């Protein structure tokens, strides 16, 4: 089920990408390389050799966007500032986009008193009703944010600023 | 004189290529992944970006075959078994290719008894008398070789078996 020949990594000019059968993952340079997209047709748990990763020296597994056990290159441009390992990410998801960009309805604002990082949340609740005002503590912007079929998600660092309650839509995975 | 953009990385399948405008360094896949080819159209004393560089953790300066210096990637693709950094090699040359095969009219023995690594030889004397017999303590075969235009090169593990007159024509770079 694991086939290393499958995976494939190419570098030129402004953009990286590390790829296979069900892998598109996608890494640019504004200022500095970092992850810009990733798409999954269905989320595979086998290990990225380093051999076919590109810029695999010196990575530090808490900042890999895509985790290790989920196929998440163990790379720098597996990177993204603000933003830490979403191993609470979607990842149930099966078909899902990773990529920077608001949630429509949604706005993040940057803010220390803040949530902490917790559990991948998802921008609509049980209703169908959208939470408009999020927040992170240390992230950046444009968001972390995943894209099912179902709804649109966003990345750990993301709480939403008002809500306290004990119903919320959260992933269901934990890494 | 350094223009990161133009360097390039790919790998797919059992090939594996870093490259620039006037650099190729082919890496292969048999049991292993280790160095196959190269050609400089000019050597380039440009230092090679890591965000560039596939495979590039764990990386042992000792073992790349192509100095870093002269930009030889910072990878494990840049390795080669029995022979480690080529830092006495031909790289003055300017166009020059680095393959591993047996330069015409000479035979390469691996002995223990041979000559220790030292500085790149031509496998032509001042004369343009073909050097036979060349030896190497721990290398490995097919043998590593430089290509010129004015002649064939020898890796710093290969030394002449029985030759007393230096009249070799030795390359004089220190790394």
């Amino acid at each position: 089920v694991c086939d290393h020949r499958l995976m494939s990594a190419a570098i030129k000019d402004s953009k990286a990408v590390h790829a296979d059968m069900g892998y598109w993952i996608e890494s640019e340079k504004n200022e500095t390389w970092k992850l810009a997209r990733a798409s999954f047709i269905e989320v595979k748990t086998c290990i990225w050799p380093k051999s076919h990763t590109l810029w695999s020296n010196g990575v530090l597994e808490s900042e890999m966007i895509i985790p290790k056990i989920y196929g998440g290159p163990i790379s720098q441009h597996n990177y993204r500032p603000g933003y830490f390992t979403q191993t609470a990410g979607p990842w149930h998801l099966g078909k899902l986009e990773l990529d920077f960009d608001l949630c429509e309805g949604t706005t993040v604002v940057v803010d220390e008193h803040c949530g902490n990082r917790g559990p991948s949340l998802r921008t609509t609740t049980v209703t169908g009703k959208t939470i408009h005002e999020w927040c992170c503590r240390s992230c950046t912007l444009p968001p972390l944010r995943f894209k099912g079929e179902d709804g649109c998600w966003y990345g750990m660092e993301i709480r939403p600023v008002k809500e306290k309650e004990e119903n919320l839509v959260k992933s269901m995975v934990s890494a």
